[PDB]
């Protein structure tokens, strides 16, 4: 069985529980997850992004398949979902599709709960161990059938043209920690 996730304090993250999924570097490298708008006067839809320095929003993962213990695993596909208030028209969820003003695929709100078919896969993401002391990357290749259109690959950062850090899926990729919200 894949090794388990763990939070900067050596215990293991669950499904169902609140955390900050934040910079692995202290003093630099931005803060944790929010969500964001176009930039544009336009409010919605919401991209998700980093934080320059706070330590961002709470963050609830969920299983894909039911976890006996609720133990989240490496390299196992899973939900990604703000647990907060928002004002655009869609879910919390995470999901990779285009966003505007923005080149490739972003990391975006809006994402589906589950698998289903094809559309579902785009809200399952892996994470996977990184390099720095207790981090973690997150990597997009759903293990469930889906369409050719969206490349597998890592999420890193991106600055966009309102110099605004988008999340996108790319070569490289962002080492985050996590940390109990409570
Ligand atoms: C989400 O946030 C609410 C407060 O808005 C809180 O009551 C709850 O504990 C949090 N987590 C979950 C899993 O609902």
């Amino acid at each position: 069985a894949p090794k388990p996730i763990v939070d900067i304090d050596g215990k293991p993250v669950l499904y169902g529980v609140d955390y900050f999924v934040v910079s692995a570097i202290w003093g630099a490298g931005g803060g944790g997850l929010t969500v964001y708008g176009p930039g544009n006067k336009k409010k919605c839809p919401l991209s998700v992004v980093q934080d320059p320095f706070d330590n961002g929003e709470p963050i609830i993962f969920s299983a894909i398949k039911n976890v006996k213990d609720n133990i989240v695993r490496e390299s196992v596909d899973l939900n990604v979902k703000f647990n907060i208030t928002i004002n655009c028209n869609e879910t919390t969820a995470w999901k990779v599709d285009r966003f505007p003003g923005v080149i490739g695929w972003t990391v975006t709100l809006g994402g589906e709960k589950g698998y289903h078919g094809f559309e579902s896969t785009h809200s399952m993401f892996k994470i996977k161990k990184a390099g720095l002391p207790f981090s973690y990357k997150f990597h997009f290749c759903p293990s469930y059938p889906r369409t050719r259109l969206i490349p597998c690959n890592n999420v890193d950062i991106f600055f966009d043209k309102y110099r605004i850090r988008r999340l996108i899926l790319t070569n490289d990729a962002k080492e985050f920690v996590f940390i109990k919200t409570n």
